[PDB]
């Protein structure tokens, strides 16, 4: 029998109550340059089954208990063995306490500890962020618990489901604000040991898990609102971001997406204030801590006078998806890691209807079609992929539980939580939402307990039927990886599903427990009119007259892509839709204008339509005014241009796309007014924002002058830019590709001194634009200077530049030739050696590119290859497979440009 110490799921025989946890964190570093944290607690837990062991989380903790790392004693009147000894277990984070008797069942016990760490800069537990306010270097303390860092901060027993209430104390400089999950129980007090310190108390939080946690010591200032029912809103920041404004936008919207959401989820926000808080370069991003979030700024502070509608969108969405968890997640808790996806994959989906509450003039909730549908796709139809489920045992080490934080998890499982909600319509999704929320508060679940729910509300009404249970349903999409193709033949309403596959030579060797047929709802229009609802069974193919067609009659399917699914037809029917998109285009839903364009691009990669089928659905674009479809054109295109830049072929193509976006850049021009004033809406505002970048990086003169004239009014006057942010990153790049050292020197000395990291962004891509070798080089010889050139921006920086067709064998020399400097950034900072060589190789499409990579590989004595290994092997792949693809689609493609570009 193992020992339950060598074991990396904790026993179930003592269960927490309650925590107290004191900790103090020193942000003056010890002169041999350490920071340290310091802290006490004491966890109060009760004895399920009679135990010897007290087995504990404890990471990179030195404890300085007197006696044992441990005290222990008796709640009440109940007597405790003493401790024979104390033990830590690094491989399985535990700390250990042998005792000499056993702990008896029903019995509290509660034990303390002393201890401190480092307060590293290492983003994990209680930790050190550091950043500039003028001259000076600011430190702050703050938190990351997810998934397993909480063990990090203080002894406890560190899994979801372990729920406990917690008493936080911070002891930090009495010049410095103090936050916690909850309110401060009152005014903070000196230390008495030293009154340069003071103490400030949290009330008690609702019963939670660990790795919600949070605590942070800084300088920083917030915005507020209090709510109707007293709920009290903060947005901070760092002050001189706070006095600009920046948290204002975060502000506005957070009350209107609280209030959705306790009326979506028919349960009161559970907590007496929100909290959220932008610190500067959290690299993970966002976490939904219960009452006290955190934000990379660029996610949460908003600019109005230099930042651009999409970064308006980012902001709406990370917090609705943010506060989202704060009762899915938070309130009712996943049991296990596992079952990931459902939280995160949730949150992801009602993300968009927080925020579209937030602003729903923006039709957000289209935005989960390009943003995760069809992104996640793009890993799930391949043979590596993986279901959303895993078994529960499968999942124990700290890394494997990473490991469940992936596009699957997050966007598959958004797109089938919306799948679901939508064949069960919302307002019966909703009724089980509740029921299992209420049911459930509190407390922890598996996926299996919504389904359960779901079903509860199913069978208590009438009006819609299914064709098996939720739960059988949902196994189809949750146990096996993978989406079908559903192909229509619309002569006969023959409809059949199989496993989509982009590579169709492709072997999947991940067995199915249902060989690969999902239970697969199905949406039609015929005639621009909607069908009535289709179930397809677990079967290869079916027939019926929903989807059989007359001659002059066409058919559609999956409305809105609501369904986890790709559509082909027969080739008559993919004209029949041709000639309808070309006439009145109104008649199909903007979605599945899109759809029509995302989909027959990867049937004609998977070897299911031919490739100028799927490049006739582009034909209608001429007269398309609305984001999606242009968008669906442009990143399903952007490979063409990745292979064919440098070709014969992108003659065509550039005509061909300049004779599409012509009229939409016309329409716009009138529109906005000479371009004065932005379109209202956000979807006609990154319409505009698509048909200025297509406009001009295809060479539309009338755009090329555009960007020339607002450049160069820049240039006479810098204080004033002229550009609308929508539409800096097109006028930027493109201006400096028609200029040269005097438009390059300029936005050079610009970007030297932006105070705002977006706008500094725009600058150092638009400054790889240049069509000059020699600036372009000069340009590479500034990415390795920190002093010109931030380190986390340089493989960014040298990417950019490999994306200008000239600065591509710039790039890729200065690569090869630099590569004598992983020994130098594998030591100092990561770097990603792994998207630096994705980028640089990206174009490569021929033999003669393979033979170079493959020659360039011959340095593996010595250096190697460091966190890029791997990709490098990627890249020898992905060139044969853009070899092969080149040979196959080179004249097809050419011969089609050329014949539709007038
Ligand atoms: C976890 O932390 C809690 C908050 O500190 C502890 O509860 C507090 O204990 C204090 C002292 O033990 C009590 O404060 C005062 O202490 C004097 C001692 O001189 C007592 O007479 C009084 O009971 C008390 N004064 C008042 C006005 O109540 C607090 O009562 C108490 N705070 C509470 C209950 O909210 C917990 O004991 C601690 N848990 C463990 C297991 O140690
Ligand atoms: C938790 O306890 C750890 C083990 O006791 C500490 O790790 C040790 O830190 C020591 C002091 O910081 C290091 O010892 C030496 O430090 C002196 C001056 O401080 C130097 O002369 C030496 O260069 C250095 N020793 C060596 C061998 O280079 C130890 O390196 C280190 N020991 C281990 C086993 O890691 C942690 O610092 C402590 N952490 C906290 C937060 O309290
Ligand atoms: C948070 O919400 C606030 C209230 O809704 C917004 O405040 C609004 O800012 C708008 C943009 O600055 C202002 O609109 C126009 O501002 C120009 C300034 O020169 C004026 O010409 C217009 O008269 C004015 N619009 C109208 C309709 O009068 C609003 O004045 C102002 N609204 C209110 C109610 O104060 C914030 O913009 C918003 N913050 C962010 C970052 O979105
Ligand atoms: C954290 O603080 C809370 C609130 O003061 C403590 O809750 C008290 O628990 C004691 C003994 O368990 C009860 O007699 C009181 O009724 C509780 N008060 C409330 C409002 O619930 C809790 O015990 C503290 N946790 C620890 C570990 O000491
Ligand atoms: C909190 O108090 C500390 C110490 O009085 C201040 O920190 C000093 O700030 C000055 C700039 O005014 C720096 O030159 C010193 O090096 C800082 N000392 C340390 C140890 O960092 C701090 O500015 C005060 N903060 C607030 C918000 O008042
Ligand atoms: C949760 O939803 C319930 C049930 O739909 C809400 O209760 C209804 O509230 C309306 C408000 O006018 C009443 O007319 C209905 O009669 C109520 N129905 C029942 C069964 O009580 C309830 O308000 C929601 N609760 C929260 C906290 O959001
Ligand atoms: C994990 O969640 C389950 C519920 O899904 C908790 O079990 C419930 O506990 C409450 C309060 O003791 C009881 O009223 C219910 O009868 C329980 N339901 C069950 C056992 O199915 C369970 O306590 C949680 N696990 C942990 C370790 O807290
Ligand atoms: C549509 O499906 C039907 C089957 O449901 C196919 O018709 C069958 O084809 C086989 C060919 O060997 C015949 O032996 C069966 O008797 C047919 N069944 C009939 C006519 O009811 C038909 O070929 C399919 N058409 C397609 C896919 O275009
Ligand atoms: C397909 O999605 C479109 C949005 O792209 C939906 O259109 C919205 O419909 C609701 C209610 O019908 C209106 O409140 C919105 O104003 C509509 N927006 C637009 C831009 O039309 C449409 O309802 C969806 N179709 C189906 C069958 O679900
Ligand atoms: C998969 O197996 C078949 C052998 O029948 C072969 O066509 C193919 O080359 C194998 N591997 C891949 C990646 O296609
Ligand atoms: C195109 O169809 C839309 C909606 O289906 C309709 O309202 C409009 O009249 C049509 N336009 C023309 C020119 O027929
Ligand atoms: N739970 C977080 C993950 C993280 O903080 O990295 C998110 O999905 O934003
Ligand atoms: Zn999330």
């Amino acid at each position: 029998q193992s020992k339950p110490w060598n074991r990396y799921r904790l026993p179930t025989t003592l269960l927490p109550d309650s925590y107290n946890v004191t900790l103090r964190p020193y942000l003056t570093p010890n002169a041999d340059g350490l920071y340290i944290f310091k802290g006490k607690s004491i966890v109060r837990f009760l004895c399920q089954e009679p135990t010897d062991v007290i087995i504990i989380h404890s990471k990179k903790l030195n404890y300085t208990t007197q006696g044992h790392m441990v005290v222990l004693r008796g709640v009440g009147d109940s007597q405790v063995p003493e401790i024979d000894r104390t033990e830590l277990v690094e491989l399985t984070e535990y700390l250990v306490v042998h005792l000499k008797g056993s702990l008896q069942p029903g019995h509290m016990y509660e034990m303390e500890s002393e201890f401190q760490g480092e307060l590293a800069d290492d983003l994990a537990g209680f930790y050190r962020s550091e950043y500039m306010e003028g001259n000076v270097k600011k430190v702050l303390a703050t938190t990351q618990m997810q998934s397993t860092d909480a063990r990090k901060s203080f002894p406890c027993f560190d899994e979801p489901a372990m729920k406990a209430t917690f008493n936080i104390t911070l002891i930090h400089p009495n010049n410095l604000t103090a936050l916690s999950n909850m309110p401060p129980k009152g005014s903070s007090t000196p230390l008495a040991e030293d009154p340069n310190w003071s103490v400030t108390e949290f009330e008690t939080t609702p019963v939670m898990s660990t790795y919600l946690l949070a605590y942070i010591v800084s300088e920083f200032q917030s915005v507020n609102e209090t709510a109707q029912n007293g709920v009290l809103i903060r947005i901070w920041a760092r002050p001189n971001a706070i006095a600009e404004g920046h948290g204002m936008y975060a502000l506005n919207v957070t009350g209107p997406i609280l209030n959705f959401f306790a009326n979506h989820y028919n349960t009161s926000y559970p907590l007496p204030k929100s909290d959220q808080i932008a610190l500067p370069d959290f690299n993970a991003g966002a976490m939904e801590n219960w009452g006290l979030v955190t934000y990379r700024e660029n996610a949460l502070l908003f600019d109005p006078q230099s930042s651009s509608i999409s970064n308006k969108e980012r902001v709406v969405t990370v917090i609705a998806h943010e506060l989202a968890h704060q009762w899915f997640g938070n309130l009712v808790t996943l049991a296990w890691w596992n079952d990931l996806w459902l939280n995160e994959g949730f949150a992801s989906y009602v993300e968009y209807l927080g925020a579209d509450h937030a602003e729903p003039t923006w039709n957000l909730k289209d935005l989960i079609v390009p943003g995760d549908v069809y992104r996640v796709m793009a890993v799930d139809a391949l043979a590596s992929s993986h279901p959303l489920t895993t078994p529960a045992e499968e999942v124990n080490t700290p890394a494997q539980i990473s490991e469940m934080f992936d596009s699957i998890s997050y966007s598959k499982g958004a797109s089938v939580i919306r799948m679901l909600s939508n064949f069960l319509t919302e307002d019966l999704f909703k009724e089980g939402l509740a029921s299992y929320l209420h049911a459930f508060a509190y407390q922890n679940t598996t996926y299996l307990d919504l389904w359960e729910h779901l079903q509860k509300a199913v069978d208590a009404q009438t009006s819609i039927r299914l064709p098996d249970t939720v739960r059988a349903i949902m196994d189809r999409w949750t146990l096996q990886m993978g989406f079908p193709v559903i192909t229509v033949d619309t002569k006969t309403g023959n409809i059949s599903q199989k496993h989509f596959l982009l590579d169709s030579e492709s072997n999947v060797t991940r067995s199915s427990a249902f060989d690969y047929l999902w239970i697969v709802p199905i949406s039609s229009i015929k005639n621009g009119v909607m069908q009535d609802h289709y179930w397809l069974r677990d079967v290869s193919q079916a027939q019926n007259d929903l989807f059989k067609t007359a001659s002059d009659d066409w058919v559609l399917l999956n409305v809105n892509v609501t369904g986890y699914f790709q559509v082909n037809y027969d080739e008559d029917n993919w004209r029949m839709i041709q000639h309808q998109l070309q006439t009145n285009l109104s008649v199909i839903p903007v979605i599945n204008r899109a759809q029509v364009i995302y989909d027959s691009f990867n049937l004609a990669t998977a070897h299911m339509v031919p490739v100028t089928l799927a490049l006739d659905n582009t034909l209608f674009l001429n007269g398309e005014k609305e984001y999606m479809p242009w968008q669906a054109a442009l990143s399903s295109l952007s490979y063409f241009s990745l292979m064919f830049d440098r070709s014969e072929v992108y003659g065509p193509m550039k005509k061909y796309l300049r004779k599409q976006v012509e009229p939409l850049f016309q329409h716009f021009e009138t529109l906005t007014k000479n371009w004065t004033e932005r379109p209202e809406n956000l979807m006609d505002q990154y319409s505009e924002i698509n048909a200025i970048s297509t406009a001009c990086s295809n060479g539309l003169p009338q755009c090329e002058n555009l960007a020339k004239t607002l450049f160069d009014q820049w240039m006479s006057d810098p204080e004033n830019n002229p550009i609308h942010p929508n539409l800096r990153s097109t006028i930027y790049c493109n201006a400096i590709a028609q200029g040269g050292q005097d438009q390059w020197d300029f936005a050079w000395g610009q970007l030297q001194q932006a105070q705002l990291v977006n706008e500094a962004d725009k600058l150092r891509s638009a400054l790889a634009c240049s069509n000059e070798v020699w600036l372009l080089n000069r340009y590479l010889g500034y990415t390795l200077n920190p002093d010109l050139i931030r380190k986390q921006d340089a493989t960014s920086t040298i990417n950019s530049i490999a994306s200008n067709v000239i600065g591509q064998p710039l790039a890729w020399d200065f690569v090869q030739s630099n590569w004598k400097k992983l020994f130098q950034d594998y030591g100092g900072g990561s770097f990603s050696f792994s998207n630096l060589i994705q980028g640089v190789t990206r174009r490569f499409s021929s033999e003669f590119e393979l033979q170079q990579l493959e020659q360039f590989k011959k340095n593996n004595m010595d250096v190697g290859f460091g966190s890029g290994t791997r990709a490098l092997e990627q890249a020898l792949e992905k060139t044969k497979a853009n070899i092969k693809w080149v040979k196959e689609n080179k004249e097809v493609v050419l011969n089609w440009f050329i014949e539709h570009s007038s």
